[PDB]
C-alpha cells in the first residue's frame, strides 16, 4: 500500500527556520506580530514613476526595509535584484538556523521566482542599442537567467545535492517548497533551503498586469483595497516580499539539536487545462492538489483545521478557490487570506504564505483577514476576520495557484 | 531497501514518441539520418544583424524549417516564440503518438526553457516608453512568463496532473524529463509530455554569451567550429532546437498498444557549489548526478555502454565532464558529443540529446562526433568519431549541465 508520512513510508520532514522580508517589516517575527495586530503593508505609491506615467494603479506595498540598503557596491553591479534578495534572505535564514554545519552533498536549494533578472534584460538591450555588443556585461547571462537567485543561494550556502528553480507564475514559491520536500523524501537530500523571491513594484509590471484588468484601483483608500473573499473585491494589490524556510529530516534536526517550528507532511501539484489566465470555475483540479497533499501526508479532510488561501481578491479567483476548498472537503477549516494585508508578491507569495502557515501552527493563532466586511454567498467559507482566531491547530493546507493553470497545495502539521 | 526501477520499487517507464526540430531538419527521423551521414547544421550566419553589429561570432545553426512558417497571424502576436515552438512540437508529438485518448487527470507536462518569452519584455518596454502604460499588450504577462511554453502545451493537450517548468539554464531540457519521470514514479501521473524549447539565434543573445568568451569564433570554417573533446576546441556554437518526448508507464503503453522506443530508468540531479559560470574541475558532483541516476535505475557503472556527453567544446567544460565520467566509473563507455553537429540550444539541448540517446538505443548505433581530429590527453575517453558506430547498446546516460552549477543525468535503457 501507498507510502504516506503518517505510515512511515516517507521520512518525517520538519521546518526548522523561516525568514522573510515584507511590506510590514524586514523581520518575519515582527511581520507576524503586525499581522495579528491588524496592520496592513499597503499604502499610496509615492514613486515618481506613478506620476510620470499617470498609472491607473497608485497603491501597493513596497518592502519596509529595501533589499539594497543591505548590498555592497559589487553586489549592485554583479547581481540582479532577485539575486540580491536571494543572497540577503539566504544569509539571514542560515544565521537564524544557528549556522549549522551540514553535509553539502546532502543539502539542496529550491527557490522559485516569477521571471528572473528581467531588469538586466532591458539594461543589456539599451546598452547594446546605444553602444554595440561590447557594451553588454559579461555578467548579463548569469544575472538574467531565472535559476539565478537559487544558484546564488546554493553557492552562498554550499548546497551540492541540487539547486532547482520551478517556475509556475504565482504558485512558484509554494511549488519550490513542494519540490524540496520531494528531493528529501525520495532520498536525494536531508536538508533544503526553499521558498521564493520576486522583484519590486515598478511601472512596467504595473502596466502589464493592469492591462489584464486584474488589479484593484481603490486608490483613495489603499489599506482597504485588497479584499479577498469580500463581496466588494475589485482585484489584487501588489505587496513586495521574499521568503525562505529551512526544512530537514526530523532525524537530521534532532541530531543537531534544532527545534522544529512545524512539520511539512505532503505536497500536491496538479493543473487545470482550462485557461491560461483564469482558474477553472469548478475548482476540481485545484481541490485535487489539496487532496493529493492529504494522501501523501496520510490525512483526511476533517483533520484540516486551517486553510491559508491563495485568496488574491479577484472576483473570479476567490470564487474558484472557494469551490476548490469544497471539492477537497476542507470548507469547515478556518480560512485566512494574507494578501488582504501583505498584497501579492507573485513568484514569492506561496513561500511567504507557507511561512505564515508554519507560524499559525507554531503559535496557535490565525490573523484576521483585513477588509472582510460583506460575506459573498458564492464563497461560503469560514473567513477569519475582525480579530485573530486562536486554537490548537493540528494540520493546515497552504494553497497557491498560478497563471498557466498551476495548482499547488502544501500540508503542514503542528510539531 | 531502496526502491529502484530494476527491483520494481519504481514502475517501469517507457518512451513512446519523440519529436524535434533542428538546424539539420524539421523532422527528428531525418535529423537522425543526417547525423549518421555526418551532416552538420552549423553555417555562416546570413542575418543582417551580424553585419549591423559586426558580431565576433558569425556562425551557428538556424532551424532548417523556421517555427513561424507554420504559425497563424494571431499566434505571431499573442504567443511568444517559445510558446509557438511548444505548440508546434506538442501537436506534432501527439499526432506521432497516435493522438491517444489519455485520462487528463493522469497526464502531466514538464517542459524546460532557458528564459521564456523575453522578446515580449523588450517589446513591452519599448511600447510603453514610446506611448505609455496603456500600450502594453493585455497578453504580455502570459507570453512573457517562463512557464508559458509548458502551459501552452498543457492546455493544448489537456494535461491535468501538473504542468511544470524547471529552469537550470543549459540543463533545463534534461531536468524537465527528470521531473516528468519523478511525477510518474511518485504516482502523480501515468503519462507525461516532456522536454525543452528555446528561442532562436539573435544579436543580443550572441552579444551576451560572446562577452563571456565562451563561444567559438572559427568563423572561416563553420562546420569545423564545434569541436567537443578535440584538442583544438575554442568554445561552443549556437544551434537552434526544440524537442519533446512522450513517456508513460509500461502498463499504460501496453494497454493502448504503443510500441516503446526505449526505457527511462532513473534521473540524478546534483549541484556543484563551485562557480556560477564554470563547472567544478574535479567533476565530482557531476559524476554523482550520473551515479544517482544509476542507483535509481538499479544499474552499476559497469552496465553502461554509452554516454551522450553534454560536450559543449569549451576547454574547461569538456575537461570537467571527462573527470565526471571517470568519477562515475563510466569512462569505458562509448561517448558521443552531438553539439559537434547540432550546436548548443541552451534550454532545449538536454531534451534534444535525450531524444538522441533514445534513438541510439532504439537503432543500435551512435553517430560520429564531428571534428574530433586530435585526441586531448586530459580527456582520455572513447569518443565515437569518423563513422557511425553500430553496437548492441543496452544502457546509456545522457549528461546535461548548466550555469549555476546544475548537473542532470538521465539513465535510459533499450526496450
Ligand atoms: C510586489 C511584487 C511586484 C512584482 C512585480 C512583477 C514581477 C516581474 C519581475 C520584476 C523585475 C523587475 C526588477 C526591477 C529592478 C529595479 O529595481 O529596477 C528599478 C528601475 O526600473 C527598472 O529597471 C524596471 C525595468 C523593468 C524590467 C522588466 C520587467 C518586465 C515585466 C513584464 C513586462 C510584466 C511582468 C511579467 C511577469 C511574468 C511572470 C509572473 C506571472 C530600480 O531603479 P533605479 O535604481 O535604476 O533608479
Ligand atoms: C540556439 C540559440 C539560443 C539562444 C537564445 C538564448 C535564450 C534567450 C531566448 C530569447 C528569445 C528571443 C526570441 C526572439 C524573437 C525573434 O525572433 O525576434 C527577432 C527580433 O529580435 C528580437 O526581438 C530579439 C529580442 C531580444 C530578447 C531579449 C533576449 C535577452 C538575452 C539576454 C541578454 C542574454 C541571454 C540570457 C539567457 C539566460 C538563460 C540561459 C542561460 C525577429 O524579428 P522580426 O523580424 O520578427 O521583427
Ligand atoms: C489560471 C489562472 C489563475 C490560477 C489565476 C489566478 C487566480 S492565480 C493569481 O495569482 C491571480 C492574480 C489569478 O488571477
Ligand atoms: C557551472 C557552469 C557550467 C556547467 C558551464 C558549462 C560547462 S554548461 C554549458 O552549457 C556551457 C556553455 C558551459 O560553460
Ligand atoms: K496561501
Ligand atoms: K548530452
Amino acid at each position: 500500500s501507498q507510502p504516506s508520512t503518517a505510515n512511515g513510508g516517507f521520512p518525517s520532514v520538519v521546518v526548522t527556520a523561516v525568514t522573510a522580508t515584507t511590506s510590514i517589516s524586514p523581520d518575519i517575527e515582527s511581520t507576524w506580530k503586525g499581522l495579528l495586530a491588524g496592520e496592513s503593508g499597503i499604502h499610496a505609491l509615492e514613486d515618481e514613476f506613478v506620476t510620470k506615467w499617470d498609472l491607473a494603479v497608485k497603491i501597493g506595498g513596497h518592502l519596509k526595509d529595501p533589499v539594497d540598503s543591505h548590498m555592497g557596491r559589487l553586489d549592485m553591479r554583479r547581481m540582479s535584484y532577485v539575486q540580491r534578495m536571494g543572497k540577503l534572505l539566504g544569509g539571514q535564514l542560515w544565521e537564524s538556523a544557528g549556522s549549522p554545519e551540514v553535509d553539502p552533498d546532502r543539502f539542496a536549494v529550491v527557490v522559485g521566482t516569477g521571471l528572473g533578472g528581467a531588469e538586466r534584460i532591458v539594461e543589456s538591450y539599451d546598452l547594446m542599442n546605444a553602444g554595440g555588443p561590447r557594451k553588454v556585461s559579461p555578467l548579463a547571462v548569469q544575472m538574467i537567467m531565472p535559476n539565478g537567485a537559487a544558484a546564488v543561494i546554493g553557492l552562498q550556502l554550499g548546497a551540492r545535492a541540487g539547486v532547482m528553480t520551478p517556475v509556475s507564475a504565482q504558485s512558484s514559491g509554494s511549488e519550490a517548497i513542494a519540490h524540496a520536500w520531494r528531493q528529501i523524501v525520495m532520498g536525494d537530500a536531508d536538508v533544503a533551503v526553499c521558498g521564493g523571491v520576486e522583484g519590486p513594484i515598478e511601472a512596467l509590471p504595473i502596466a502589464a498586469f493592469s492591462m489584464m484588468r486584474a488589479m484593484s484601483t481603490r486608490n483613495d483608500e489603499p489599506e482597504r483595497a485588497s479584499r479577498p473573499f469580500d463581496k466588494d473585491r475589485d482585484g489584487f494589490v501588489f505587496g513586495e516580499a521574499g521568503a525562505l524556510m529551512l526544512i530537514e529530516t526530523e532525524e537530521h534536526a534532532k541530531a543537531r539539536g534544532a527545534k522544529p517550528l512545524a512539520r511539512l507532511l505532503g505536497a500536491g501539484i496538479t493543473s487545470d487545462a482550462f485557461h491560461m489566465v483564469a482558474p477553472a470555475a469548478d475548482g476540481v483540479r485545484a481541490g485535487r492538489a489539496m487532496t493529493r497533499s492529504l494522501e501523501l501526508a496520510g490525512l483526511s479532510p476533517a483533520d484540516i483545521d486551517h486553510v491559508n488561501a491563495h485568496g488574491t481578491a479577484t472576483p473570479i479567483g476567490d470564487a474558484a478557490e472557494a469551490n476548490a476548498i469544497r471539492v477537497a472537503g476542507c470548507d469547515q477549516a478556518a480560512v485566512y487570506a494574507p494578501k488582504s494585508a501583505l498584497g501579492h508578491s507573485i513568484g514569492a507569495v506561496g513561500a511567504l504564505e507557507s511561512v505564515l502557515t508554519v507560524l499559525t501552527l507554531r503559535d496557535g493563532v490565525i490573523p484576521p483577514t483585513l477588509n472582510y466586511e460583506t460575506p459573498d454567498p458564492e464563497i461560503d467559507l469560514d473567513v477569519v476576520a475582525g480579530e485573530p482566531r486562536y486554537g490548537d491547530y493540528r494540520y493546515a493546507v497552504n494553497n497557491s495557484f498560478g497563471f498557466g493553470g498551476h495548482n499547488v497545495a502544501l500540508a503542514f502539521g503542528r510539531y
